[PDB]
């Protein structure tokens, strides 16, 4: 039967859902649903008759079935999601319509949710609508629904933009009228922008005209920037009478903040000082604040300020000049350590934090920020507080504490939203940066587009936003969009920073522009790098851009960058990044030239040992280039270079990465050493189960211990009430004449396990190894202790030293690659191997009905016989699969050595 | 065809939902579902085939159809809810199984929604499971599901109790094993109790022994009570060296709170005083804290502390003693008004709020509480801030701001959960109190039962919890449970309080016990009352308990309570309660003995006028009794006394309350004056549309004005953007030679309307009258003013004085009728009548598309003709019903006079 429309479902005169579905019968102008706060109305007509839906499904009208699950009766987005995911792989429906309906289902599911959980559904819906409008720019339903999604995310300007484009593209008069009404309602946002602009102009006029602008100024007391403008206005007066004329404003905006007074006292203090010395300095300070003073004269003017008795003018000059010349931040820090005004104490703590960050000491930059935030919350002065929250979010994001960074960004945005416009745009930029750190392209792009709409006219925020958008495009491999956004960033008349330089050197390889090299030269000249690690990173950036045009000079620059990075401690983040990225660039430059022996040489050299002559596999991927080079048993060399990729390695299973010829060559090897450079380390499914292999990461394992050891089993752990994990059981296979030190139930605390692992020569951690959602640090889940903690983070394991060189077995492990990170491989197996373990093999799947004990006991017996670990695990894998055992779990058991 | 199960639906080896459904084929042990956070896995093989569901519906297997909607595939709780609500009225299915399945559907529907909306669904599921276990105590599925519901509400101990009973009652081995595993996982919340007990003992040891326990006490820095215990320990040291020895703990637990040091400084101060005089006082303070000092001895030591040079000791002693002697709270507030330590500032604000509360100034007690909440949140001290949240919740609940009170209780519970045990039990008691105030029996009982399980051994919290449970049982008309819980409260050995005495006088009327009278006498001797209103209330309670046994003395006591209450301002809450409740008790004591003339005499005398001698109806209902007494046209007296009720007057439409005999007697009256005592005032549907009736609340209407009036109309109001209300249009019928003052669009500002109504002799308010969800005050929704306020609350209207004595017409009036408020009627018509309006007729239903204008204009014309308001409205109602007009809305027009 033909799939005709069923009038009973779509007979009502009022729509049931705000979103637009793509079905023709359900997409015709019906007046919008009544907006309620507390409960919906009788959304149903014929609600959903099981006979009705059964007729629809039997006839084959799957699209109308999903649209009926969404747009009539009480919405059931999960059933519609199931049906639309089913239809996704069908050719009877337009893919744009199916993806739009799936996005509508995701959006509908988001409304009942709470913000933390509704954000995920909004992200999914936004991704679907972005796909729809990418493969059909004039999709009216996608524009409507994306405007709704943007409005729900808190981005009114993007919603208004979508509604404007919709009015451009729509033809129905009723839909266009409703879109006009919605855009007019959303345009109440611009009132805040106009009020902020009025407050800005009032503050500037107050600065330039003393108390003549007072009568207007008292009306903007609630706007945070007026305190800063009042400071600048007081510091700029050339007479005592004018300073006294600002006392009413000081008292008014001081009593609004709190009961105590710290500003009228300041006006009295400034008035008492003899103005015969102050007036020629006050005028110069006003000129400096207004920016008329040339850059060369600023140093001399600042010195003249510093060599007087007026500390407030020096404070103002230091605040205004510290950005260009961070050497003046130290003086600002020193001059306001014990300031009576909390505003300047917060400013000095912010300067301390910035000075700490400039040395890559982000970990030590948190305490001044926390103290300044406390002084904030106590004193109730919003302007400095938004900046403190922004700096805290940046610091935590750089430390990969994306949850806390996002929380700080949200707090700053909530602080800035009612009255501050530029500062809430800055907080949206902070949210976009946090999203970029977590590799969230859709949400990061949404936040950065909203901040770009808010920052129109500004030539600095525009450049920063476009640089970050280029980075987001690079991550998603839209290199054309990365090129376009970098061009937009450079078209503001400002030079790129090291962020833009990184994006450009990543993009200039395939889409070079005539001005790229000169811009990189200028930007690296202006930002050479404070620390030796930053200097090595800048050297790497220059080498990376030059390696595609002048291979000799680029190779020399990358080699000297590696040399510089090799002389610094491994805790140096910039040095490690410079070294790893220089090695990757050298490897891919050798691969491009056709020299694949050099690539394997670099593979070996990076880890500190010459690569094996046979039975070795090395793989890498940087942005859009993937290299797999290997040597067979006979020593023949085969390579698989993909110069122009299309999608980054994903799915946590790299099936099909190795070409069949390389597979055939490798199948003739006793065991294969895989030298997987990050982020391709720890992945499973790289080789078929018939091949014995191992992840090699060290030149040689620590020597085996002397004397019988003490086998350790951490099983049947009693987890806390919130963990909601099932305890696992283990039957050890202790070596002949050994001991079985059991840590079971409440005894398996982090402290007891930490002290136990330092002595055991055989460790079988039958616990769950997880990665912290916030800190992105892998930890072992154990029983709660005296402190209440129930975790053993990998940092403690790395610090701890295992004397017995144990062969650690990790069941139910979430380690290796899985989390999206190229900076550093934070994994439990790597931590255990570094701590002193001779070999680690970890299963990366939930345990298969307590049979992990038998599998790993058989492996332990096999290695006790004399077989190597790789061949032993291969034999156990083959016997497991041939005996009807589960395949997904056994194929996920990885061997590290 | 017989309803046979479908094997395909239940053939999966893994269960889909944690809950247990009652269908036999779907209730057999399948291993529990995998716990996924973020996305549901493949819950079924193909997903529910709609053809098989339609087959099930055709064959009549409705139970399996609902169970399939819930327990296989993607859950659709709405369809299952519809099917089970259909099956409720069918005798083919067991009622217990149907209600258990409906509760499971509500529980499943609660998983998507956020906490605020998931709480409603969990309440519905909990109510259904409570019903099932009330009519079938051994229902294993209900026990399992109620354990799940308790776990989801954050009540682990109740969940463990339910699982224990389940394991006592279940026979299947797999289900018993899974219940054992779930209870073992839940029993981890007792580790928190053990750690809190350890922290309490460590703090007591630190107080009693000094720094000898510092090594142990350093591990409990995160537990909130340690700061209070540290203060006590520092104050309890008799030597300077011992005081100095506590500095490590001070610095450690002070750095955790924040950067600033306020406890190291305290240690330094206590380390410099002359200990030759401090030592005896330090010892005395230690004894006072330990409680060894008798009550008759505490006053002398407190005076000694107050007269000494030591102020911290005085603060500690005053805080210890102020509970039993509230007269010392003023001294504490005075001595800590400007304290440097935020802890003692919050303590002083709390004591000030308590002093305000003790005089029934609950509104005036919010400012110190809000200030203390601000301080506790800013300075990050948790112990004091939990108490501040508890006091705020109590104060807001007393003012019937149940939403804010619930929010404060939730915040305090979240603060007190991880480490504090007794304080989190107190917060659970606060949540139960907020639920009790909102007439929420199920959630109140859940919270109070959890708080009772947590407070085992305590004899104070146990008594308070049992008194509140008695009140909750009284509200739900389970007088058996109220009696049992009052007996349980008295069995602890402590005397009842005025709360328990109120519950007892409500219970002892029908289930008197030998010790009730003596218990009431003792409790009212311990708490006679501070304010005169509280003394009047205590007199009322004594009279109400003594009126059933000794009618003469009880009647005298009730009359004296009314006399005392009538000498106090009408704003006195306790005096108003005493007067109203004493009048209700007198009415029902006269109706108890058959004297129904005295009942109507009291009906008249309560409002200040002699009751009408004919065509009058009066109705009341207190707990389980309901009296309807009326007089016919001939003056004959009829009565409908229900000595034992089973359900309170609900559904907001009192149909069937008037027996047919009394209805027939009243049908022969020109108009019926209804004297409905609260909470029965303002209810619609009391009498059929054929009877002309009105609500008489005054002795006589205000006199009419002289000269033509200014007919004021407020129509087509331009509400703000976020109100989302449809403006209403009005066509007035201004009296001959009467002005038509219009207030339209933005001219209908609350100030403008308040000014206008004070002179108009005819008012037609064509706006929306709603009750605030937060404060429960009825207000008029008007256009936004200069200040942004778009509300005219009933307090402003009552305060105003209407000089023209208008006939106010109030279309779209909501609230007052459905609310469960017996304390006082907060309603717009009452406010307008008290302001001076001669008559108010308000529609209590949404207006039917500007036909209300025609209705009320015809009513105004009819009353202008000469007929009274009641008969005119009756005639126009009859014409409206005979012309095909809507009956539901026309029946909702009530006439107040």
């Amino acid at each position: 039967q033909a799939p005709r429309a069923l009038p009973e479902l779509w007979a009502q005169p009022q729509r049931t859902l705000e979103a637009r579905v793509t079905y023709l019968a359900a997409d015709r102008y019906r007046r919008p649903p009544q907006v309620m706060m507390g409960g919906a109305a009788a959304r149903s007509g014929p609600n959903r008759s099981l006979a009705l839906l059964s007729e629809l499904e039997k006839r084959g009208d799957l699209h109308q079935l999903a649209v009926a699950y969404l747009a009539t009766g009480v919405p059931e987005p999960s059933s519609a999601k199931a049906i639309l995911e089913g239809m996704r792989s069908d050719l009877r429906w337009q893919s744009a319509d199916v993806l739009c309906d799936l996005g509508v289902a995701h959006y509908v599911a988001s409304k009942p949710l709470d913000a933390a959980r509704a954000t995920e559904e909004l992200r999914e819906a936004l991704r679907l609508f972005d796909t729809v409008l990418a493969m059909q720019p004039g999709h009216v339903q996608a524009l409507w629904n994306r405007s709704l999604v943007y409005r729900d995310l808190g981005l009114p300007l993007s919603a208004m933009k979508d509604l404007t484009e919709f009015e451009h593209r729509e033809t129905d008069e009723g839909w266009r009228s409703e879109a006009r009404d919605r855009r007019a309602r959303l345009s109440s946002t611009l009132r805040r922008k106009e009020r902020w602009l009025a407050a800005d102009q009032t503050g500037a006029d107050l600065i330039n005209r003393g108390a003549q602008e007072l009568a207007r100024a008292l009306t903007f007391v609630d706007v945070p920037l007026l305190r800063r403008d009042f400071y600048h206005a007081v510091r700029a007066r050339t007479s005592s009478t004018d300073v006294l004329a600002l006392l009413p404003l000081a008292e008014r905006l001081d009593a609004s903040v709190g009961s105590g007074t710290v500003l009228a006292d300041y006006v009295h203090q400034v008035a008492a000082r003899d103005f015969s010395r102050r007036a020629p300095l006050a005028e110069q300070y006003a000129r400096l604040i207004s920016g008329r003073i040339p850059e060369s004269e600023q140093d001399a003017l600042l010195q003249r300020f510093l060599t007087s008795d007026e500390t407030d003018l020096a404070l103002g000059a230091l605040a205004h000049v510290m950005q260009r010349l961070p050497a003046y931040a130290s003086e600002l820090v020193r001059r306001t350590q014990h300031d009576e005004d909390p505003w300047f104490r917060v400013l000095g703590l912010q300067a301390q934090a910035m000075l700490e960050r400039q040395q890559e000491h982000y970990k030590e930059a948190l305490a001044p920020l926390e103290q300044a935030l406390d002084i904030c919350r106590r004193e109730r002065l919003v302007y400095r507080c938004i900046f403190i929250e922004n700096d805290l979010s940046h610091v935590k994001s750089w430390l990969f504490r994306v949850n806390a960074a996002a929380q700080h960004a949200r707090d700053g945005l909530a602080l800035a939203r009612p009255n501050q416009w530029d500062l809430e745009g800055v907080m949206l930029q902070a949210l976009g940066n946090v999203a970029r750190q977590a590799a969230d392209v859709t949400l990061g792009r949404a936040y950065y587009g909203e901040a770009l709409l808010m920052a129109e006219g500004d030539k600095w925020s525009t450049r920063n936003i476009h640089q970050n958008l280029a980075h987001l495009a690079i991550w998603a491999l839209e290199l054309d969009e990365a090129r376009a956004s970098l061009d937009r960033a450079m078209d503001t008349g400002l030079p790129l920073t090291q962020h833009g330089v990184a994006a450009l050197v990543d993009v200039a390889r395939t889409r070079r522009s005539p001005r790229d090299a000169l811009m990189v030269e200028q930007a690296l000249a202006r930002e050479p790098g404070n620390t030796p690690g930053q200097r090595a990173y800048a050297k790497f950036l220059h080498g990376r851009i030059l390696v595609e045009v002048d291979p000799a000079r680029g190779r020399m620059l990358l080699d000297e960058a590696i040399r510089q990075a090799e002389a610094l401690p491994l805790d140096d983040v910039s040095a490690a990044h410079a070294r790893a990225y220089s090695y990757t660039s050298l490897i891919f430059a050798d691969a491009d030239t056709g020299d694949f022996i050099a690539a394997l040489a670099r593979f070996g050299a990076e880890l500190g040992f010459e690569t094996p002559a046979r039975c070795v596999l090395g793989l890498t991927a940087d942005t859009e280039r993937s290299l797999l080079v290997a040597r067979g048993a006979q020593g023949q060399l085969l390579s698989a270079y993909v110069p122009l990729r299309s999608s980054r390695f994903e799915a946590a299973s790299m099936e099909g990465a190795v070409p069949p010829e390389m597979l055939a060559a490798l199948q003739a090897c006793t065991l294969v050493d895989v030298l997987a450079r990050p982020p391709l380390q720890g992945r499973s499914g790289l080789l078929p189960p018939g091949i014995a292999w191992r992840y090699r990461t060290r030149a040689a394992a620590p020597p085996p211990p002397a004397g019988p050891g003490t086998h350790l089993v951490v099983n049947e752990v009693r987890y806390s009430e919130e963990r909601n994990e099932v305890p696992l059981q283990w039957l050890p296979r202790t070596a002949p004449g050994a001991e079985a030190r059991f840590l079971r139930d409440l005894a398996a605390t982090p402290t007891q396990v930490l002290e136990a692992i330092s002595t055991a020569t055989e460790i079988d951690l039958a616990t769950h190894g997880k990665v912290d959602p916030d800190s992105n640090f892998a930890y072992l889940l154990l029983a709660p202790g005296a402190d209440g903690r129930d975790t053993l983070f990998e940092d403690s394991i790395r610090a701890s030293q295992l004397t017995g060189a144990p062969l650690v077995v990790l069941a139910a492990c979430e380690g290796g690659r899985p989390n999206a990170a190229l900076h550093r491989a934070g994994s439990l197996p790597s931590a255990f191997l570094a701590a002193g373990a001779r070999a680690v093999l970890a299963a990366t799947h939930p345990i298969p009905d307590l049979d992990s004990s038998a599998f790993f006991g058989a492996v332990r017996d096999r290695v006790l016989a004399g077989a190597s670990l790789a061949v032993a695990v291969r034999d156990e894998r083959l016997q497991w699969l041939s005996a009807g055992g589960d395949s997904e779990w056994v194929n996920a058991v990885l061997v590290f050595e």
